[PDB]
RNA sequence: UGAAGAGUUUGAUCAUGGCUCAGAUUGAACGCUGGCGGCAGGCCUAACACAUGCAAGUCGAACGGUCCGGAAGAAGCUUUCUU
């Protein structure tokens, strides 16, 4: 079924009237591998509590990437905040060439081959958001045709 | 068919920005150590001063003499001497 991948976890600390209260954040990527992706980022007083809470959120917000022969339909450049992500389809045998943030989201996405690169801000939280956004704008000739 | 970044200026955050890191290479040197073989390679620093040896000849099918060698003569032998 759905497979989860732990993108990254941060300690995250903040000053409050009384001392320091620690809350852990966690990026999780849920995907079956046949076209469905899911990003989740939830916090919690405990690491595992955040991880699980994250997975639940990831499964609540999924996207149906229109995969084509282990690749995508066309290159896309999504720009979230200061972060920027680019994607480019590639023939088979190239492999998923991209950062851990994007790759993990692409692997579960079912993507078998793709050429990508991170631009601007390298923030892992902003890049994953940019990646998913790009996976949404993805359109196929069928959609475009039926769209026009 | 071709592009992963990370650490550090905050109490914490974002941005700007400088510095820094794992790799590969070098007709190298230095330290500890060191068995064999093949191929390759060796003043990268003063035109500073230099002992000693060595770094171009070849032709007598161009011509007259010495040095080295062979052969034949005048002689009984030797010396000497001739071609």
């Amino acid at each position: 079924e759905l497979q989860e991948k732990l993108i990254a976890v941060n300690r995250v600390s903040k000053t409050v009237k009384g001392g320091r209260i620690f809350s852990f954040t966690a990026l999780t990527v849920v995907g079956d591998g046949n076209g469905r992706v899911g990003f989740g980022y939830g916090k919690a007083r405990e690491v595992p509590a955040a991880i699980q809470k994250a997975m639940e959120k990831a499964r609540r917000n999924m996207i149906n990437v229109a995969l084509n022969n282990g690749t995508l339909q066309h290159p896309v450049k999504g720009v979230h905040t200061g972060s920027r992500v680019f994607m480019q389809p590639a023939s088979e045998g190239t492999g998923i060439i991209a950062g851990g943030a994007m790759r993990a989201v692409l692997e579960v996405a079912g993507v078998h081959n793709v050429l990508a690169k991170a631009y601007g801000s390298t923030n892992p939280i902003n890049v994953v958001r940019a990646t998913i956004d790009g996976l949404e704008n993805m359109n196929s000739p069928e959609m475009v045709a039926a769209k026009r």
